[PDB]
């Protein structure tokens, strides 16, 4: 399986991942490929925020479906 993971300013980035993995484990590859800790993480799928616990099938996202990325700081 495989999704795309959208970045702010622009790019495509590609995950492979397995249906089960939690939206924890993606993060976790992000922050392979981008370097940014999960912490300031925040993806969002069809307009929703994802959570944590649950897994990519939870929230029924399949392959070839694109999450977007969107860094979260605050002061």
């Amino acid at each position: 399986m495989q999704i795309f993971v959208k970045t702010l300013t622009g790019k495509t980035i590609t995950l492979e991942v397995e249906p089960s993995d939690t939206i924890e484990n993606v993060k976790a590859k992000i922050q392979d490929k981008e370097g940014i800790p999960p912490d300031q993480q925040r993806l969002i799928f069809a307009g929703k925020q994802l959570e944590d616990g649950r897994t990519l099938s939870d929230y029924n996202i399949q392959k070839e479906s694109t999450l977007h990325l969107v860094l979260r700081l605050r002061g």
